[PDB]
């Protein structure tokens, strides 16, 4: 069994230490910051965009990530220099999950804590959705719209088949775009939709911080209910990297207590809320 | 000499404080947040909005204020009950301050020590001036708009004569605002002003957060060249509040250290930074 | 159903929001502090003493109090104005509280979720009450004192049918005091009564400092067993405004605690308590 | 019964708190600091050299403490003036613990309560051994070391019949010691045993400064496979004096997920974990 | 030289780390706490109590402390041991001060570095009291008292011959007390005495906790003009032991602008504020 | 003028900001940690590692960087691509800085101001120069070695030539590595070279961290003088990227007091001190 690991990828990282491995890693890339920890061990930088000689100088038995892992002629040298390049599924469904969390337990020799980790899971999912069913008695799902920023700016949106599309849903939103995957859409289209709330997940910005900027390059987002009503909430942009984490569920709970304000909220950072108004 | 003052005004406690009277100081209206102590001690209410019950409880042997300072029954009502009512300056100008001192020295009985207070501020701004003049040599004075603000919205803008008018001037910079006194102006004209930097000052918010409700109640602030360099500059409220204040030459450096980018700034919180962009 | 509402009287805000109404609040008074965001929305001055123009100047569809909002004359110039102004009740007892909800259940359109909160809130003091029955089995009823503070000093004594009576025999302690409502009375009386402890919402201090001011304008109270005892309790001020509030019942938790040491506390910032001693 | 305590030994003082005897305290010793409260408490000094002047300057109707207070002459001193010394048990077993506490109730009047905490205490124990043997079945017990630093020198190691290894068994580990007491052993030997994890109570050290001191005054520690799994456990020193104390259940909690880093840990700053490494 | 030293008494050991020689020392009393390094080197206990086990075991070149270091037998078996023993003096005098400077350097080997520090104080006490003249043109020197406090009780009242006193002295005020040394005077006689300001330096509690259990202890401190003014000032205790330390500069720079308040303060914790009054 | 600036290398973006360019910067590289506002703009990934796409995305107007800025193919993409791609010197010398502020001078259009830096920059140093030369009087140069880590592994001693020499020679220490630029050296030279005080810049770790890991890794170094004095210090890595930078003066000012403890320091985070020993 592999002994010296170096993880790409927040969430597959985030598991490896939920499953008993932390001791094993030794080195991460920089979307690993969960648990605080790890921001403290070497780092083979942006998952995307790997250091061949960082993680060879760390003499890893194992090197794990997802299909967003690369780029490929670095993984190919690696692969070279006899490193064990093992790619998981970043997909945003519970099946790459349960696919993902058997090979972890497998590397790591607890194939039944990773059992006991998928088995909680889908646990606090069903509970969610049972959460979700009794608050649309009194209220109807709200139509929402997830963006990735970049200090306010590169907007990126979460469609179909995305992460920020499955966190949506799962948190009893209506994801308000149509179209594939994460793409760039005119603030005038984006406007026009006129979502209840906004999601936005910024790389280098928090808080107010993160909504000044959102404002200050997409202007058109000002009219719309969300800037309106004080709902423009900011999601901890990790929560969407490596896959489905074991995080997701702790933000469900209080994305789905934002979207349905009138329920009682479920039982427990990683969501900052919105206190300005527009009137 | 009275030894019971009640104050309202934010700018005239500070100086009743400065002058060394803090002790003599037996409660102030919400403006008075300098020192932090004075927030400790019994309030009075809002300095245009005094509750006569609230300072006949504390049996004050003088209540002080400004023109700012009311309503003007209430005013009466207390003058009727034996309260000894003064009003002072709150105009923005050295003569009203020199001549607010005078006072103030007099009914503390430390006349030499507001003759000092008197001399070391014309002091600090003389080198205001001189620093601001060597700075002129490398940068022409910007163009600048000071905004009042109430959770971003009912913004009220400072013109000619107006405390926020003498602070943009003794910072170096012109003030953009050609009207008397602090009126309501649509965003349109004034995007149209196109301002290098907004001074905002917020009775309910600070920071980021200010930042943020001020783009949500007026987008078309977004395309000024102040929201494009990160130039929404947070100013402490309470430095416009009761005529001018102690603490007003540490804020003139920071604001002249901001306005002049390219000056080594001026030797020595009221003053918020911004860190977002739009491009 | 209105959709901007302005909030006077603590309590009601914080009802308000638990209802799901936080993003139809558009302005409070100052005595609405919790939840925290609250802080940020534009201000109407203390609840006793409205400003007219503010509350004017939000457009507000609905403006709700107690009895303790006014003055008189100004509600009734914002009724002459077309504002829609409602009064709830501030009476301590649980038919004003059921009573109110029901009514910002329906204006808000949540009629299930008001009554779901009257049901959780029952519940909780049912379980308070056992927790305190249990409690006396081996311990018998404190005598204790609750007073109102301004910076220690116009001491005011929660007597019969007040929220502080009501949230004195809540927690399981016996009110010394057998006047109505809030009245003045001397130290010299009330170091008699000697409390075995003492209850302090002080409007402008917390924590020691209120215990400090509470003692220099109160000498007597030293001698008192709960002075001796370090049991000078510091409570928020804000859960006593508005009538009965969501927050009322972790304070009970709280105090009871403080009340019955010997007892292991209930589960779950609202309740300072003593470190010091006199012997 | 009596009403004035002075308390000598952290644990002893704990459980007079926890009983509801903390009014009842007029000062305790240097090991004497949770709750935090009892830090501002008149101090006797340290348990093992009590201040004879110190203790009686407080007036005590009772002095408690363990078979480590003293010294001797200083107890019979203090006897010899009247004060009633009474001694407790230090020993590391639920027996000595369920004596102490029948001891306390009674001298304090809840005996009930006394019964009650000796329930609550075992019930904890019960609920940690069951997690711990469900644990085991895919992990077996790790040998671990605990240690007794003062400024990561003059070490200590806990052997059999010591809190520590009381600590180390209930916590579900091996103790690699096989000596009796806390006695100093030579790194050689320490570094021979090769502890999976390392358990630090440091008197003046805490987290990385522990761990930094422990290793400059002991670099054979380095080489062990704690030191290479970044598992030097900084463990609060407290929990350590004044026999079995109220935290210990928490503090158990905490250690058995650090020793069993692949099981979901149990519910509920008195453990740092290591976030160094070494390969 | 002395390679390894052990300080008993505050004052010495921050002239030991202002003379360049931190790295020689290998322990302290429970007195010396600045810099905050030295709280994290091994413990010999309070200075009057020393464990002469706890300084053996450090195996020290050195130990120095003042008169109130001890007890005499515990200092007489360390010479016995073949410690070497000097004592400097605690002395409330620059003589004295000047003659500890004068050793220090010489067994530190940097003998001119102890002039430059005798140099740089006699300056700063020289500008002290030109600062004081200056102050004393508008303001008479005010009558104040020194206390020394364990929780609020067993209070010491600094007279003549002592730091406390010298203290006052240099800080602009008259001392009240005209006994000798420290010694407890009834609370009658302090209140007849009506001090201007109270200093208290307590050895458990800070800031308001220090106020509040100074009160509670000794109600008639409230009526003094002290209480009435918000002028009961906590200072450091670590400021008085061991004699006069590096740090009363500083110290008398805040007192005496607490003294004379109408004077502008000189340039540069160790001096708590209070925000209470009387009336 | 260039009007959209994207930054690589810490120094070089700290003398943007220095010379008044702060709002021209519209992107940087992960070593632009100064000021704080530079972290929260949009990020370029690693100086050594530029993202094409990345700075491409910004639309700059001019790229600057040192030699140390790469890789080399991603430059040529880069500058085919219309970026204007500029050189500056990261060589440790003043030479190479005053050629770099000369340059960055004329880009802003501030070639006063940045002629008015080199100045300042040249006084600082010849200030801290005879600082040293008076210091030196009654102390020798000390021996010391300068680290660069990675989480406390993969040391890289700073040889000659190196912005690590440049800061041990100007803080007054003697680099006791004899090779050229930064090359590893195994921990048993090291130590053998016994420095009086060892110097880190770690790239993931802080403080007492770094110093643990530092000691885990390289148990050798606790034989050290260095190490036994409590003297591994912390620096702050970005002070040795990019070239000189405006804050290594106060760095200066910080390690030349550690080198010369006996010395008063020089007037005015960016280095940790260390409070362990090993006797
Ligand atoms: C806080 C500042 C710094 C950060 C964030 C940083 C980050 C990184 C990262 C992410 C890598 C890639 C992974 C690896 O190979 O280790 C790297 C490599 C490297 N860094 Fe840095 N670094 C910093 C400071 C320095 C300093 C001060 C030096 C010392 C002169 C340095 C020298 C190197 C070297 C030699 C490499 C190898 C690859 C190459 O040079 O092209 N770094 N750094
Ligand atoms: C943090 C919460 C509170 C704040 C911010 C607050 C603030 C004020 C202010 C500004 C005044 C006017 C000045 C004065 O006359 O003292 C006032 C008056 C008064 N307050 Fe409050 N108050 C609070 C809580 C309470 C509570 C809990 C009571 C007790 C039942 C109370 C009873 C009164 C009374 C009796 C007056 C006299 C005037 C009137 O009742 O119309 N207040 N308060
Ligand atoms: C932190 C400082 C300040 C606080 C706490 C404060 C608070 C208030 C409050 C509570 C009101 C009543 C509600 C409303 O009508 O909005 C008010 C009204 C008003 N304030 Fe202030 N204020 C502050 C600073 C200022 C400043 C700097 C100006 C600008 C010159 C200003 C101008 C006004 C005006 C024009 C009104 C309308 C009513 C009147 O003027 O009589 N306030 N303020
Ligand atoms: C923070 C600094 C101080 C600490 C930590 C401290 C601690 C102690 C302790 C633990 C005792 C033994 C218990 C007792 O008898 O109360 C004691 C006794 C005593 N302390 Fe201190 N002390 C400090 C400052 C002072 C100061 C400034 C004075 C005043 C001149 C002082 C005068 C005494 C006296 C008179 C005793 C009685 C026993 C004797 O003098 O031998 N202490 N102290
Ligand atoms: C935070 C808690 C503790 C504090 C504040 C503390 C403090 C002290 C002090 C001041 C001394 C005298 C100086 C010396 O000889 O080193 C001492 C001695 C000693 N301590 Fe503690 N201690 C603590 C915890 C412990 C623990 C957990 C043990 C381990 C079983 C322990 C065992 C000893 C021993 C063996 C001595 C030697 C003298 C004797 O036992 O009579 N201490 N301690
Ligand atoms: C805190 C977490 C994240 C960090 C630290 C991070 C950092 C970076 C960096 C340094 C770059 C290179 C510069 C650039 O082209 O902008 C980059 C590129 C990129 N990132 Fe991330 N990122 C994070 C989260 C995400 C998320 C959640 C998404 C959205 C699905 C994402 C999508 C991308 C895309 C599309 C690119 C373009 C290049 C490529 O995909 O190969 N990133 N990121």
């Amino acid at each position: 069994l592999p002994q010296r690991w170096v993880s790409a990828g927040g969430s597959l990282s985030e598991w490896v230490v939920a499953l008993g491995g932390e001791s094993k890693l030794v080195g991460v890339d920089t979307t690993s910051q969960h648990p605080q920890a790890l921001k403290q061990l070497p780092s083979v930088g942006y998952q995307r965009q790997l250091a061949a000689e960082g993680v060879l100088a760390l003499r890893p038995d194992i090197l794990i990530g997802t299909e967003e892992m690369g780029p490929p002629p670095v993984l190919k040298q690696l692969e070279g220099a006899g490193v064990r390049v093992e790619t998981l599924s970043a997909k945003p469904d519970l099946e790459a999950l349960e696919s993902n969390l058997k090979k972890l337990g497998d590397w790591l020799g607890v194939p039944q804590r990773a059992e006991a980790a998928e088995l909680d899971y889908r646990q606090r999912l069903r509970r969610q959705a049972d959460w979700i069913a009794a608050a649309q008695k009194s209220q109807p799902a709200p139509g929402v719209l997830l963006v990735i920023g970049n200090a306010g700016g590169q907007l990126l949106v979460a469609g179909r088949n995305t992460g920020g599309d499955w966190v949506l849903n799962r948190a009893g939103a209506r994801n308000l775009a149509t179209h594939e995957g994460y793409k760039p859409i005119s603030v005038e289209a984006l406007a026009a939709l006129d979502p209840v709330a906004v999601v936005i997940a910024d790389r280098s910005l928090e808080g107010d911080a993160a909504r000044a900027a959102l404002l200050k390059q997409n202007p058109g987002l000002a009219p719309t209910r969300a800037a309106r009503d004080g709902r423009l909430l900011v999601l901890d942009p990790t929560l969407l990297v490596g896959g489905l984490g074991p995080r997701l569920p702790d933000g469900l709970a209080a994305l789905s207590a934002a979207f349905y304000p009138s329920a009682k909220p479920l039982s427990t950072p990683l969501l900052g809320d919105d206190s300005t108004r527009t009137g």
